[PDB]
C-alpha cells in the first residue's frame, strides 16, 4: 500500500470524494490539492470542488470569489468550485414538524442539508455546467455531516416500535394522542428513499471514498481513529489518511532550533503509531510549510506530494521556496 | 480574575485538589508544580500528591522511586508522593471475594469496600451501571490514603490528585442520582444503597467549592481547547468546582529570541489565536499561561523554578532567562 494518493488521483471510477479532518489540520489545503491533482491528471474529465463552510475557505485558498454559482478556478479549464450555505400553506406545517425532528432524531438534519447540496449541483449542471464527472466534497469542519447514512435504519427501527405500541388498544387511545397529527409520512419516506438511493453509490468503494486528514499529534490521532470508526459504521470506504504539518526536522539545511527538533521527535512518535495502526491504509506524509498555502501556483506545487511521496532529502527546496 | 493560581496556592480551606488534562499536555508537570507551590507556601501544613498512573509518572517527574507507601520527596519537609493502582487492587480484592463466595468463605467485614465487593456481584454490574467502576476505584484510593495516614499526626491537610491519563475518573459523582432512579423501579439492592450513601458522603466535600476544586490542563490548540470545554462541562455536570485552566507549552516566540526560526513564529501565531479564544470563553477562570521548556522539567530543582509561574504570571520579557536556566 503506497504512501500516496496516486491510485485515487488517476482513478476513473470514483465520482464522489469526501475529504475531512477536524482541528486546523490542513483539511481545506488537502481538499484543494486533491481536486487540483485529479483535474491536472485527468484533463478530459470535469471536476467540481464544493464547500459548505460559511468562512468561504475555498475563496480564501484560491484567492478568488466563489459562490452558489459554479465557476472555473482561474488557470484551470477543468476544475470548478462552489461555496454554498445549506442552512439557507401546508408546507409551514410540514417544515415545522420536520424542524422538531432535527433536534431530537440523528441524521435528519444531515439528510436535509446534504439533499440541499445535491440540488445545487444538478441545478449548476442543467444550466450549462454541464456535468461533473467527479465531485470533491470539502466537508464542513463542524458536525457529523454523513450521519444521514444511518437514517434509513434509524427511522425504520423507530417505525417498528411505533407499529408495536400503537397496536396495543384502540382506536380510543390512538385517536386521542394522534389528534391534530400532521402526517409528514410522505415527506419522511421520500427522504428515506433519497438516502437509500445515495447509499447505493456511497457504500460502493469504486464510486466513493473518504480521505481523512490529520496531524501527527495525540488528539488528532484520537479524532482520526473515531472518524474512521464513524465511517465504517456508515459502510463508507476509507483507506487514505493525509498527515500534514510534518517537520522532517533532521533534514533541513540550516539545521538547529531545538524547539522544532523536539516537536518533530513527538511527531515521529505518533507517525510510528499511525504506520502500525493503519498498515493497509494509504498514509501520505505531507511537509509543513511556513505560512498557509494559497493561490493556484503554490497549491499545485504542494499538491504534487499527494501523488508522489515527499522526500525531505530531495524535495526540501520546493517547500522552502513556497515560503 | 488573575491569570495565576495564587489564591489556590495560599488557600487554607481546600482539602481536595484535582489536576487533569489529556493529550500530552503537561499534566504531570502541572500536578507536581501545584503540589510544590502549596507545600512551599504553607510549610505548617502536610501535603500529599497522589497518582493512579501505572506508568509511575510522579517517580519519573521527581527522579525518585514512589509507591503505595507515602514518601516525602527528597528536599521537601511537607510534601509526600504516592503511586498506586486501584483498578489492579480492586481486581485482586474482587477475585478473592468471588473465591470466598464459591467456597465457604468468611469475611473480616470490619469495613468497608471489602463488604461492598461481596460475591463479586457489584463488579459485574459495572457494565450495566455507569459510575460503579469509578466509585469502587476511588474508594480504593481513599482507603490507601487513610491507611497511609497511619494513626499519629501523619494525616495530610491537603491531597492533590494527579488524575489518570485515561477514563472518566469522577463519573462516580453522578452515581447517587442514577442509583436513586434505578432503585425506584427496580442483597444487591442493599449493596447499591451502601454505595449510594458512600458517594453522597464524598459529594458533601467534593461539591463544596471551598473544600474541593479541579484544575484543567491544556495546550493552546483547537483540539485541546475542545477537549478542555468537554472536561469543564463534565465537571459542571458533577457539581465539581472548576475555575482554573493551565495552558502549557507556550512559545512566547516574539520575545526571548527575536526573529529566528519562522516555524516557531508561525506556531506562536497559532497559539495566540487559541489563547485569545480561551481568554474570552473563560473570562471568569484563572487562565494561567505557562512557557514551553526545551525538554522535560524533572527533579525538585527544575520543578520548583518552573512552578513559581503558577503563583506569579510568567513574563516573557523578564523571566525568559529562568527558562534558559532549566
Ligand atoms: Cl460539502
Ligand atoms: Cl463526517
Ligand atoms: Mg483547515
Ligand atoms: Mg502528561
Ligand atoms: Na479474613
Ligand atoms: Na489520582
Ligand atoms: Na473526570
Ligand atoms: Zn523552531
Amino acid at each position: 500500500v503506497e504512501p500516496n494518493l496516486h491510485s485515487l488521483i488517476t482513478s476513473t471510477t470514483h465520482k464522489w470524494i469526501f475529504v475531512g479532518g477536524k482541528g486546523g489540520v490542513g483539511k481545506t489545503t488537502s481538499s484543494c490539492s486533491i481536486a487540483i491533482q485529479m483535474a491536472l491528471s485527468q484533463p478530459n474529465k470535469q471536476f467540481l470542488l464544493i464547500s459548505t463552510d460559511p468562512a468561504h475557505n475555498l475563496s480564501d485558498a484560491f484567492g478568488e470569489k466563489f459562490g452558489k454559482d459554479a465557476r472555473k478556478v482561474t488557470g484551470m479549464n477543468n476544475l470548478s468550485c462552489m461555496e454554498i450555505d445549506p442552512s439557507a400553506l401546508g408546507s409551514l406545517l410540514q417544515g415545522g414538524a420536520l424542524a422538531d425532528l432535527t433536534g431530537s432524531i440523528p441524521g435528519i438534519d444531515e439528510a436535509l442539508s446534504f439533499m440541499e447540496v445535491m440540488k445545487h449541483i444538478k441545478r449548476q449542471e442543467q444550466g450549462e455546467g454541464e456535468t461533473f464527472d467527479t465531485v470533491i466534497f470539502d466537508t464542513a469542519p463542524t458536525g457529523h455531516t454523513l450521519r444521514f447514512l444511518q437514517l434509513p435504519n434509524t427511522l425504520s427501527k423507530l417505525l417498528e416500535k411505533f407499529g408495536e405500541i400503537t397496536n396495543k388498544l384502540g382506536p380510543m387511545l390512538n385517536s386521542f394522542m394522534g389528534a391534530g397529527n400532521v402526517d409528514i409520512s410522505g415527506k419522511l419516506n421520500e427522504l428515506k428513499a433519497n438516502v437509500e438511493t445515495i447509499r447505493q453509490q456511497f457504500t460502493d468503494p469504486d464510486l466513493t471514498t473518504f480521505v481523512c486528514v490529520c496531524i501527527s499529534e495525540f488528539l488528532s490521532l484520537y479524532e482520526t481513529e473515531r472518524l474512521i470508526q464513524e465511517l465504517i459504521s456508515y459502510d463508507m470506504d476509507v483507506n487514505s489518511i493525509i498527515v500534514n504539518q510534518l517537520l522532517f526536522a533532521e533534514n533541513d539545511q540550516e539545521h538547529n532550533c531545538k524547539r522544532c527538533q523536539a516537536r518533530w521527535k513527538m511527531q515521529k512518535k505518533y507517525l510510528d503509531q499511525i504506520d502500525e495502526l493503519y498498515e493497509d491504509f494509504h498514509v501520505v506524509k505531507m511537509p509543513l510549510c511556513a505560512g498557509e498555502i494559497r493561490g493556484l501556483n503554490n497549491l499545485t506545487k504542494f499538491s504534487q506530494f499527494l501523488n508522489k511521496e515527499y522526500n525531505p532529502i530531495t524535495d526540501g527546496k520546493v517547500i522552502y521556496e513556497l515560503e
